[PDB]
Parts: C-alpha cells; structure tokens; sequence
C-alpha cells in the first residue's frame, strides 16, 4: 500500500532534506537563518535572540539575495541584483545598514556591478572589487580608497580570479586576504593578456534578433597561462589624496624559472603570511614564509625558511597542495602530506627547522584538519572499520600522538557514518553533520569534555514522510582485482529478491581522486530508477579513485582514459557474474569526466554494455583547461606527452560505437567543458556512419541546472533508459 | 521483382540518372564531355570530333575542378583548388592553356584565391575578382588592369555579391556583365559597412584546439541593408599608365528616397543596358534603359522612358521582377507580367511608347521566355491540359499572335509532360529536356521546321534496371476546398491496394510560389519510403503555392504561417478520409521553409499528425534575411507588420507539442537559416516541459550535404519514421 519514489518526486523536490547552516560569530555564539529572521545563538545554553526580523526591509525595493553581518555586528551588507557568472563568480548591487541607528547608508554607496565584497576579519572595514580594481572603506559611510588602478576587463584582474584560477585553483572568485588584525590586505593580480579566448554563441530570449558571442580568456591544455603577482597593503595608512602603496611579494627563484601558479594564501599571525606556489608541471611546490619588517615596511621571505613538497609518483596534493594550519604563535603548523607508504597524513612542521614529523600513520587517510588548540588537533578521516567511504572526526592529544579519540564513531553507529564538522572560533564548540547512511542529523557539541549539547536538526519530518514510500536500499562492499580491494555501492530496488534478474545502470565519475562508493544518504535520480523502475544503480571506484593511497590514486598518472576506464568495465563484468543482474541489460552513464569515461567505455568494444548516456563530456584532453588537464597529463608536446593526449580521444573509438546505443547531451553555453567537445564527438560518429541519439540545451551550461532544463534532461534520459531496458 | 528500392540504393546512388549537359558555343555547335574528354558536336549532322583529351593535363599537378573555353576557342581556363563558400560563391586558382600552342600561360598568371572569373561574350578578354576588386586582361599572357581599388573584405564588394544579393537576388556570386560587343564591362558595388553580423562557431578538424568564430554580414528582417552602386567601364581604352575611369549610373530618383536593391542587369544592344530596381518594400520596381552617349563617353537614362511594375495584391514578380528579352535591335522587349486576372503572361514593350501588349492570356501561366528570333518567340508554360505541374515548349508567330504551336506536347504524351529547353545561340537548334513522369529523355531539334534531329540520352540503361526493381508509382490529382482546385501528388507503394491501409508522410515545402506536386520523375528518399516501407508520401500545393495566378500565390501575403499551414492540415484530413489511408499513422516533414510549416502544423493541436520531422526550419521571421522575409511580411515595426511577425513564431505554439512526437534537426554551421532558429525552438519546448528528439550536425550548412552527413541524417530520419509508424 506504499507508493514509489517517482521521477516527479525527485524533479519537484517532494521530499525535502532539512539542513542547519550556522556561521560561528565567536567562540560561543553563532548566527542561524530561520524564516528569514536572522538569529543569534548561545552555544553553551542554546538560547537566542532575533538579530534582524524579516519585517525589516519589506519596503527595501529589490529582493535581497544574501546577507553579511560585519564582525562588529554594527553593520550588515545587503546583496541584491545578483547576476551569476561562473561557478563561484557573480556581480551584484550592495547596500549597508547601520544597526546602531536603523538606517540604510545612502552616501558613498558600494558601486553597482561590484564583483566582490568582504568585511575585514574584525571591526567593520570593507574591501571590494569593482571593474577589476580594489577599493577599501574604513567606514561604511565614508568615501573608499582605491588600491589598484591597473584593472581592465578580461585582461588585468586585481583581488579577483580569472577563469582557470576560479575553477581549478581557489574554488572561489575572491583573491583578497585580510590579516587577522584587519591591518593588512593581501591580494593577487592575474594577467590574462596572452590567454586565448574560447568563444561561443549565447542566443538569449526570442526578442534577441542577433545571437551574441561570449568571449572568455580560457587556457586550454598547453596554451599560454595567465601570470600572477602578489601584493599587501597597509589599511591604516591610507590618506585622502595619496595613492596607496602595495608591497609586492615575489615568488621563489625555483618558481620564476618557468610557468607557475599561486596555490594558497594563509595568514600565520599579524605579521607573517604563508604562500604556496606550484610549478606548471605540478610535480614540485614551494611554501613561502614572509614576515613584515616594521623597518623598511617590506616583507621578507627568508629562503632557508622554505618548504618543498614534491612527488615522484604523480602530482602534488589531491587537487592542489594542502592548506597549512598554524599554531596560535605561528612558529609551526600542521599540513596533510603523502607519506612514504603513499598515504595522506598529518605532518608537523616547525618553521626554522627542516623536514617535518608525521602525527598520524596507517592504511587509511586524513581527509582534512578541522581545528587546532593547545591540547588537541581535530581532523576527519576514513579510519573507522577500514571504510574509505566513511568519514569521522578524531582528536589527537598533542602531547601524546598515540592518544587518538574518535569523537563521532559511536554517536549513532547504525545511522551515522559520514561526518563533516564546523568548529566555533578557538574551538570551544563544534557542530557535527552526518549525511548518511541514514537521514542527515545535525548536533551541537561541547569541546571541554566532548559532551553532546543538543540536537539541532534530525529530519524527523522527512522520516515520517518516507515511511510511506518504498525506498531503495544501499549496499557498500568491495570486489578484488589483482589482490586489491576496490569498493562499490549498489542502490537496490525495494524488496530486492536476489533470485531474480535486475537490469543494472552503472553511475560513473571515476575521475582522478573521485569516490562514488560511500555511505552518504541521497534522494536523487538513482533513487528513482531503483524505487520505481526497479533498476540497480551501481557505482565503482577503481584505479584513479581517491582517499585510498597514492598507489591507487596515481595509477592513472600521465594516462587518463586508461586504467579507470578498464576498471569500470571489469567491475561491470563481475557484477554480471552475480546471480541477480541481467547481463543483457547493463547500461552506463556519466556527466563531465563521468561522461568522457562513459564514452570511452562504450567505444571499447567490450560488448558488456547495451547502451550509455554521456552528459557534457570531455572527448579530447586538448580541449579542457591547462590546470586540471596538465596536472595529470603533463603537456601536449612531442617532448612531453603529446602521444597519449592523441591516443585517448573518444573520436578514435567511433567505429566501436556501432555495437551500442549512445545518447549525447550538452549545454550550448558550457563555459567549463565546451560544446566543442561534444561537437567533435558527434562528427566522429557521423564520419564513420554510426547512428546515435543527441540532445543539446540552448544556453544551459555545465550544470544544466535551470529548473526547466533540469527536469527536461532527466525526463529525456529516463525515457532512453526505459526503452533501452524494454521497461514499461 | 522481389527486390525493392532500398535506402542504401538512394544513399549510395545505385540506379543513376544519365544526363546530357552541353554548352552551345555558336549557332550550330556545342561541347560535351565523354568521361574526361571534351568533344565538340555539330548540331546539323551530328558528327563529333574530340576537342580536348583526358590525356592533356595528367602532368598538370592539380586535380582540375572545371574548365572554361573562351568564345574564340583559342584558350581554356582551368579551375582548381576549389574551396566552397555560400550557395553559389567559392574561391579558386586558375591557369590559362593556350590551344594554339602546347603551353600553360605562366606569365601574369591569374592570382590564387580568385573569387570569380569570366570571359567576354566574344574573343578572349578576361575579367576577374580578387580581394573584392575587379581586374581585366585584354590578353591572357598580359598584365591585367585594375578597375577598382575600393575592394575591402566584408565591407566593399566590387564585381561580386554580398551574402543577401548572392542568395536572394542574383542567385550567383557574380556581379559582372560584359556587353555583347565585349567593349563595355558593367559591374555592381555593394557597401556592407553598416550590416550586422551573424556569428556562429565552426569547430573544424579534431586538431583545432580553439573553435573558430565565423562572422558574416547578414541583414535580418528590418536590419540595416547593404547599399549599392552601378558602374560601366570602356575596356577598349585601357592604358597601363592612367587608371580606368568608371562611369556611375545612379538609380531612378523614385528609388533614392529610401532603401532599394538592384534586381536585374541585361544588355539590349552594344550601347544599351537594362536595369531594374526594387524598393525595399518589394511591390514597386522601375526598369531603366540607359544609352551610351558616344560624344560624352557617358550613359543617359531618359527618365521619360522608364517602365513601372506594381503589385496591389502582393509583391513584384515570382521572386523578383522578371527578366526582359530585347529584340535584336534593342527598341523593344518582352517581359513576363501579371495581367488583370492575375496570371503571368508575356507582354510586349516598345521602348518609347506607354504600356505593353499581352501576347498571351489564359487561366495558366508562362513559366519563362527561352528564345526570341525575328519571326518567333519561344517560351515554356503549363497550359497543356490545365496542369500547373506540367511544362511544355511553345512558339508564338510574332506576325500573328493567335498562331501558337506546341513543340513538345505530343512528342511522347505518356512519358513527357515536364520540359526545360536549351537553345543554341541565334536559336537554329534547341535541346529539349524531358524530366517526367517517365525517365529523363534528351533530344536535339532544329527550329527551321521543328524537326527532331536525334535522341541524345534516353536512359535505356537505367530503364532496363528499374524494370527488375519494384518501383512506386505517382498519382497527380487534386482536391477542391472552397470552390478552388488545389493539386497534390502521391508516391504510392508497389502493388498499391485501394483496399489496404497505408501510413502517410506529408512531404512539405509550402513556401510562397512553391510547387511540390508535379510530373517530374525523381529517385529520392520518398522513393525508398514507398518502395520498401510501403509508406505513401504525399505533397500538396495549397494557398501561397505558385504558377496558378496571384489569387492563390498572394493569398499568403503578409500572413505567413497561416493559410499555407491550414491548407496542409486540411489536405491531410482529406487523405485520411480516402479509404486507403490509416488515420492513425500520418506524419509530416519539411526542410527549411518546409521545416517551418511542419513545425507550425505540429504545433496547431489539430490532432491529425502523430509525428513530424523538421530540418533547418525557420522559427521566427525576424531571424531570416531581409530580402526574402520583408518580401512577404513587410517591416517588423508597429506601424507596419510587427503584429504578425510576433504571432507566427514556432515558439508560441510550444505547449501543443505535447500531443506529438517531434524530431528537430539542424546544421551548426548554417549560414542561411542560422542554427539560432532551432535553438530557440528547443528552448521553448524545454521551457514548457515538452519532450522531443533532437540532432545537430556539427559544421554542416543549410544543405547538410557532405557525403557522410547526408547519409547519417536520412538514416536517422528513417529510424524515426519507422518507429513512429510501428514499422517492422
Ligand atoms: C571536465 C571535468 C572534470 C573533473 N571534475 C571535478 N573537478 C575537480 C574540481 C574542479 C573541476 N574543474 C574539476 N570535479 C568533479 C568532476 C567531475 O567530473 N564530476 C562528475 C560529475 N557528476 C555529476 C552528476 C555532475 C552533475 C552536474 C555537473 C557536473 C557533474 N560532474 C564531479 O562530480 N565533480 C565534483
Ligand atoms: C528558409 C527558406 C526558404 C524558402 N525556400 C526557397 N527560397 C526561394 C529562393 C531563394 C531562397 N533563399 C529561398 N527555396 C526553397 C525553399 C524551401 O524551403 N525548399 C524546401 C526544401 N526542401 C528540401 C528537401 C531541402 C533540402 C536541402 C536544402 C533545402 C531544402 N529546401 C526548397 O526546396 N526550395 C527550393
Ligand atoms: C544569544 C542569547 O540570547 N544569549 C543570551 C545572553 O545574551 C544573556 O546574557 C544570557 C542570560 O540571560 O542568556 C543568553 O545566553
Ligand atoms: C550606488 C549606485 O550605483 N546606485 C545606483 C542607484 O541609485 C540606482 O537606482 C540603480 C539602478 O538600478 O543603480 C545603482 O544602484
Ligand atoms: C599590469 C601588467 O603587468 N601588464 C602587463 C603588460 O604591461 C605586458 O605588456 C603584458 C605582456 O604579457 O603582460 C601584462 O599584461
Ligand atoms: C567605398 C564606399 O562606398 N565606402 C563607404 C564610405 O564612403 C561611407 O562613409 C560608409 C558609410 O556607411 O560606407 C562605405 O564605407
Ligand atoms: C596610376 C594611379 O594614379 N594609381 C592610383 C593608385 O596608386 C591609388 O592607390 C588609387 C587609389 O586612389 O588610385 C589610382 O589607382
Ligand atoms: C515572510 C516571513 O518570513 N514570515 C515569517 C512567518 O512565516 C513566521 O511565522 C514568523 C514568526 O516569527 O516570522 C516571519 O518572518
Ligand atoms: C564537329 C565536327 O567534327 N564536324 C566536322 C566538320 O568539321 C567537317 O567539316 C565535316 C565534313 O567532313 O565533318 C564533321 O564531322
Ligand atoms: C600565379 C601564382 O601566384 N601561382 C602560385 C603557385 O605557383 C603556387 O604553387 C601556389 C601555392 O604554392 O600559389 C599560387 O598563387
């Protein structure tokens, strides 16, 4: 008498997973948004006060997109007129509000089309980027000072990132870094002057007679890369009519000898900045420590003080070198590094000393350092029960490394196995977030004795609702390949009778350091295909996948479209042997990297698959960007790796496609994985006479996330899979 | 016969239609190529000697694309390195082979990347366009003379046409007109400085890292149009010292008050040129007869002797004011004109007297004037048996307008009802071309007494092959809606059964002055569909169609997307009725304007069609070019016809597509009907939640004519129709 999780349920969000997003405002309080009524919470006791009622601003004029309360609590930034650009960048209008005197500042307003704004870490200063130039406000109503004058669209970028850096380096549009004092303002400067431009047509509304051409500086594999510079401005010494003075911090000599990237920026203390540069050949990286010398007023980055981090098996770090976590005094820090056994662990570094010291060890990996105090270091790893797809919060007694405590392992063994944490400043408190295998559960904790303070959100409203639906179950196990464990998850149709034959959809990503087999709970497309269409949706992490050691993650070094492709097929094969999967009805599909892999598999000729769907997939590595691509493929030169670049295109496998049913999808406005890529694929198929299904999405980009487009693609895809499996 | 007409037959061109292309070189001889040999034939006796052997350019080095023998047969232009551009335009290299010797004039060679070349009507003079500038060579081995210096890519076009003129006006890349004498050289100049550019991505070869953006000056409905000037130069007076002086011939003052175009250029005599201008509001045109003043070296067009063409019911001409045929002395001429009752007949004009004299009348139309001797005017009409879809050659005795003879009606009644003709210069002979309903037949005739000299090609071979195959038959009938008769055709399956029920596909064009129903014989996709899949393929010429009077053709005036659409739906209702049509399986498909009509049809919610295929369809008239669009819709402004531009989009009907299975196809490199038009359609469907099938073709243009692309699309469409009609 129960219904099934239908496509519409997923498409129309019938079952809402609740969340609990707070922002620590101090060591003991946090802000939380409830019914548009911003509240302030006391962590210790749980009581609160409304900080700003929805009521306020009902006569503002425009819709408010986001809020940002200054560290002071005296002002609050009002963001509206939000126009999205890339994955993290966007532009918007801003207004400030004096809380001391319920008023909107009308004088010296932040300009329109501002690219980025940030309060200082303490107080109420402001720094913004308008027209690629950095401006600073000491007071909200006072006129701002101009820090840089070189800014110029699509060429010079100050305080903000260009395309690659936003996407592949900082996962952010910002390139501004305030000191903990608020005294200094460090910023990067990008220069795309010689960076080729990818161009594509944006059609826009019907009303538009002539389509428009978007031109973005985008460096494809091997092209000229943007260059970078770094500066630091003293915010307290800014006069009315006196251009501000930025002191540039050069990169190490080992980086300047060639192309290089700025990878990280971290303030150690009030007068010490940490910088990490990486070579274009992401083999070698160097952390730089620069101190402020009150004398000249310059910044020295002592050469002896440097720290090298290279790799012989592959690239450095998971996607970039790891971030350092300094001890309060700043003379030491902690950083996650690949050890001699190839596993990632916490290393302790002391500034004026050479080599570091590992604090953790084992056949598992530390995902990330979350908090640091004088007595403990808090991190998350997948040690518990040897599950790489599990996540847990641990404690390390700094005076005895052998004393490690798991803080989330036994809170809810049956329900919780994947955790992410959020510590208050100075780590007196911490919020745990469990996202599976059961419904998400948010809890507040005391740090002094690890006491559970209270449940913040347990999704019981969703639980009630779901007890009426026939939900699919998840199996997390592994298979063996040349004496190695490789995990896979299976989303099984409710009432899974392993004495029957079920069709199987292989959901793939399989990109460098990926992980599709894990313990998190999801309400997605696969949930539907399993609940209603009774299809088994499996995902496999083979060579290349991450969080299992460098031997597995680097197996694909300098050879994408190789072992990870083969392993997807081998997993699929062994799934067949299993007495519950119709080996005549096995499909595969993937988005982006998952789409390239899906194409590679369909064009392998294994005969293992009946059909496959590839969404906005890479087809030839020369078409993707320099940073991501080169990190694994090196350069596309004859001296370097040109042969394998040319040996791993989807096009070269066109002929084998005649053995399968292929559906190709792509948004015409994809700025990330250019339409060009799918364009070249279809042409390869047309040139060898192979028939296939196609579908473009006018003006959608990599995410094809516009409500209408989103429901459309998943509807289309469902039909394709239903027909490919002869399912009603 | 057992064997049927397969798709592979159509795509691989298994049963070829022989032909007989000849080029008349004089009053009684013509060239023809056998294999790779150019033979010259004598029309009177039929004897032929070899003019040039396939063994003359083996050691040439380049693959010869075409040849061009000069008037006095002394030289032969060799065309190679042919690189296509738009529909009629292209670039190529050339070499002149002197026949009076055994050499390739290697001195003053015609520059590479030449855009257009042409001999004079007499002798061996040579004019050519290069870099948008005109050059003239009196002798093939001599240094050419530059005629214009204003040439500027995409801006100033001298001697060649811009995109709109090439496609919608002169249907050719050339804008050069030699005078009979060979003395003068009139040319046109286009100024595209203020024309907007349509831009689209061209991905090219797999090796091209960044896609290339193509920009073509192209005016859409209501956009700024290219301007034009006319010139005439005396090529007898050309000194390599001083520059060649061009004389300009302004347009009629009644043309300069607003935008206008040049429509036709025809020389009457040695010193007389005929220029027809058209107002940007295509229902008013003025022909200009200009005479060369030998004393002032000028050209004067007495404003007194201008002729006016006007349309109250629509626009002028079928697609433009028809072409004049001057009597040898230049004092008069015949021109096809819509008479009082609205049918197009031959009119006789005497240069300095008002009005013209209709020398034909009837409820049928003159399709074209082909020749004009001192005693007879030859032309082709569809008078015979009141069949608009039939064509025949007629002769009118100039000294007694009532005496008209039919030169092809009775040649072979049951096999030939659609002729086209080619007269030898002076017209002593004429080659008649029979296109159907039977296999093509080519014959040579003498006009002295219209004696049939001989058969040139009768397709005996193709004929004997088809008897062995089970071919479909064609029915050319008509239905009556109100009180008017509208014709249609039907390609019926082999062994047709009036008691059996076959599915039906509606092949559609339906544009203004189109004719899909006729007596022509064709071997196409429709043949495959009826022969092998037993699908009835019917076409229908409803309102708007041509060759039947302005009552039917102008019905559509300023109202595209209405009657022509209704009439197609209607036709299908009637065919449904006919007891041999399964009203459960009726499909519709069209390309270009047919793509458009097919979409409107599918979006009307009529409930008649189950599925349909649209290829490179127009979606909204504001996206197509000005000259063709404005010709039927006027300007898209509020004071003009903007209301109907906005009420005739494929988009506004989106919702209705939920009731039909739709397949949308388009070449991404389409310069004619910009990919944009389909991109907006898909977005509308997606925005409204309608699932359809899609398919783009990277780098293909309006014709999707590359060998591989062409095969891929007709296969793709075949699977679609086969699956839409539950066909085994
Ligand atoms: C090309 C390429 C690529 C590589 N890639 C990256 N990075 C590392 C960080 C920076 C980025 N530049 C490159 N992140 C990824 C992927 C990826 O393929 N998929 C599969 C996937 N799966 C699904 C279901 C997706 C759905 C929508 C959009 C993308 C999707 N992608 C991912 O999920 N994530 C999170
Ligand atoms: C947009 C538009 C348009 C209108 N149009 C024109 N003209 C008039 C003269 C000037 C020109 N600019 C516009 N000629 C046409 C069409 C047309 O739609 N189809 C259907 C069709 N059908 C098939 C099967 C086709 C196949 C390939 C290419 C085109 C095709 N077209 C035609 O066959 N012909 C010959
Ligand atoms: C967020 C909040 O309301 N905190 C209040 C605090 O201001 C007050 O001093 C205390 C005693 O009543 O109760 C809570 O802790
Ligand atoms: C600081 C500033 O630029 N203010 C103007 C505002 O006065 C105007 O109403 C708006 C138009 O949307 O453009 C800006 O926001
Ligand atoms: C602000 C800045 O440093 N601009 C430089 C520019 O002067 C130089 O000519 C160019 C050459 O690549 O590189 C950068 O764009
Ligand atoms: C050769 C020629 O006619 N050039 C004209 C130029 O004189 C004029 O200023 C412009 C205005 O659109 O159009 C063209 O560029
Ligand atoms: C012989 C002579 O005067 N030649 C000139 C040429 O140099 C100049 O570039 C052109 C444009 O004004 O006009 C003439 O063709
Ligand atoms: C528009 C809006 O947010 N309204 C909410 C209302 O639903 C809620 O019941 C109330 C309780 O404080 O708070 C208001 O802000
Ligand atoms: C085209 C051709 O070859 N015509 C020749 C002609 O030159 C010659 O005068 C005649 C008499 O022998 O024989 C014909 O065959
Ligand atoms: C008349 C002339 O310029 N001919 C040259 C030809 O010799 C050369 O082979 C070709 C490209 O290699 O370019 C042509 O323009």
């Amino acid at each position: 008498s129960r219904k099934t999780y239908t496509l519409t349920d997923y498409l129309k969000n019938t079952y809402r997973l609740k969340l609990y997003s707070l922002r620590w405002i101090s060591d003991h309080e946090y802000l939380y948004k409830q019914e548009n009524n911003i509240l302030v919470f006391n962590a210790e006791y749980g009581n609160s006060s409304v900080f700003l009622e929805n009521s306020t601003f009902d006569e503002f004029g425009h819709s408010i997109n986001d809020y940002s309360i200054s560290p002071d609590g005296q002002f609050i930034l009002l963001e509206y007129n939000y126009v999205k650009q890339w994955r993290h960048s966007y532009t918007a209008s801003y207004d400030i509000y004096d809380l001391n005197k319920r008023q909107l500042i009308t004088e010296e307003r932040i300009p329109n089309n501002t690219q980025w704004v940030t309060w200082s870490p303490v107080g109420h200063k402001l720094a913004y980027v308008w027209n690629n130039d950095i401006y600073v406000k000491i007071e909200p109503n006072l006129p701002s000072y101009r820090i840089t004058w070189t800014g110029k669209e699509d060429i010079i970028y100050n305080g903000i990132t260009d395309w690659v850096y936003e996407e592949e380096v900082f996962s952010a549009y910002s390139a501004l870094w305030w000191s903990p004092n608020g005294t200094f303002l460090a910023y990067a400067q990008f220069n795309d002057t010689e960076v080729p431009l990818i161009e594509y047509s944006f059609y826009s509304d019907e009303s538009l007679q002539y389509p428009k051409t978007v031109r973005v500086p985008y460096p494809k594999a091997g092209a000229v890369n943007p260059t970078v510079k770094f500066f630091v401005v003293n915010t307290d010494s800014l006069s009315s009519v006196t251009n501000a003075t930025s002191i540039q911090i050069t990169a190490p000599a080992s980086m300047l000898i060639g192309d290089h990237y700025l990878c990280d920026v971290t303030w150690a203390t009030q007068e010490r900045i940490s910088l990490q540069w990486l070579r274009r050949i992401q083999n070698y990286s160097v952390m730089d420590i620069c101190d402020y010398d009150e004398s000249s007023g310059r910044w020295n980055c002592l050469v002896a003080r440097q720290h090298i981090e290279m790799s012989t098996t592959g690239w450095v770090g998971r996607f970039r070198p790891s971030e350092p976590h300094f001890t309060l005094d700043g003379n030491s820090f902690y950083k996650i590094i690949s050890n001699e056994e190839g596993y990632r662990h916490i290393c302790y570094f002391q500034i004026d000393k050479k080599d570091c010291t590992f604090i953790t060890k084992g056949t598992w990996e530390v995902i990330g350092i979350e908090a640091l105090t004088s007595d403990y270091l808090y991190y998350i790893s997948n040690e518990y029960k040897g599950m790489p797809g599990g996540r847990n919060l641990y404690k390390i007694q700094l005076s005895d490394y052998t004393k490690v405590t798991c803080l989330s392992c036994e809170l809810n063994p049956e329900r919780c196995q994947y955790y992410s944490v959020s510590f208050s400043k100075e780590a007196k408190y911490y919020q745990l977030r469990c996202s599976g295998p059961g419904l998400p559960l948010y809890t507040l904790h005391s740090s002094v004795n690890d006491k559970g303070l209270r449940v913040l959100e347990d999704n019981s409203a969703l639980d009630k609702m779901l007890q009426n639906v026939q939900m699919p179950s998840k199996k997390l196990d592994f298979i063996i390949l040349n004496e190695t464990k490789f995990w896979y998850q299976m989303i099984l149709p409710p009432h899974f009778d392993k004495s029957k034959k079920y069709p199987l959809l292989l959901d793939v990503y399989a990109g460098p350091c990926s992980q599709k087999a894990d313990t998190v709970f999801r309400l997605n497309w696969a949930t539907y295909l399993a609940s209603t269409e009774n299809i088994i949706v499996a995902s496999f992490d083979g060579r290349g996948s991450g969080y299992q050691g460098d031997k597995i993650m680097h197996a694909i070094n300098r050879r994408l479209g190789t072992f990870e492709v083969e392993d997807q097929i081998e997993a699929a094969r062994q799934f067949s042997k299993m007495g519950f999967v119709d080996n005549k009805r096995i499909a595969i599909w993937g988005w982006s990297y998952g789409g390239y892999v899906t194409s590679m598999v369909l064009g392998s000729g294994s005969g293992v698959f009946k059909c496959g769907i590839a969404v906005a997939p890479v087809s030839r590595w020369e078409y993707y960007d320099s940073v991501y691509t080169e990190r694994y493929m090196g350069l596309p030169t004859p001296e370097d790796n040109l042969d394998h670049y040319r040996n791993s295109t989807v096009m070269s496998r066109a002929e084998n496609f005649k053995q399968v049913e292929y559906l190709l999808i792509h948004g015409t406005a994809d700025d990330n994985v250019h339409f060009q890529q799918s364009a070249q694929i279809s042409k390869a198929l047309v040139d060898v006479g192979v028939d296939f299904q196609a579908m473009w999405y006018t003006d959608e980009d990599h995410g094809i996330a516009s409500s209408t487009a989103h429901q459309h693609i998943y509807t289309h895809m469902s039909h394709f899979i239903k027909q490919c499996f002869s399912l009603p």
